[PDB]
């Protein structure tokens, strides 16, 4: 795998729904993971946490799987990582996503992902408390 650019794309709101991607913004979906949904208990909190870790960043890079780029939905599947920090792993480690939707071939970081998300278990953090 090879992490590749990407910048933050600012939205009306003031947050960023997509990343700029070889110049062209997408909608990236975080491999590995479901995170709640803002409505969903943790779901602020998950918002909240993934802003901070991407506007705070000097660098954003985007590292596909072996697998499918895009998912049914056009959004672009990957690993994201803020200063060479992992998102997806980050929002694991604090309880604020499970691992999840691992489908055959993008599984590179399973183990790692399932590591993080039974330290946030054991520690009974956020989802797990
Ligand atoms: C993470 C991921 C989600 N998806 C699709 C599966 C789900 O389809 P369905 O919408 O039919 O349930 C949807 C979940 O995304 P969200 O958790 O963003 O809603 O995204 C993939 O196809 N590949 C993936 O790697």
């Amino acid at each position: 795998l090879h992490k590749e650019p990407a910048t933050l794309i600012k939205a009306i709101d003031g947050n960023t729904e997509k990343l700029m991607y070889k110049g062209q913004p997408m909608v990236f979906r975080e491999l590995l993971v479901d995170i709640p949904e803002f409505n969903e208990k943790y779901g602020p909190e998950a918002a909240a946490f993934t802003k901070k870790m991407v506007e705070n960043a000097k660098k954003i890079e985007v590292e596909f799987d072996k697998g499918q780029r895009t998912d049914k939905y056009g959004r672009g599947l990957a690993y994201i990582y803020a200063d060479g920090k992992m998102v997806n792993e980050a929002l694991v480690r604090q309880g604020l996503a499970k691992v999840a939707y691992v489908y055959k071939g993008n599984n590179t970081h399973e183990q790692l992902l399932r590591k993080a998300e039974a330290q946030a278990k054991k520690e009974k953090l956020n989802i797990w408390s």
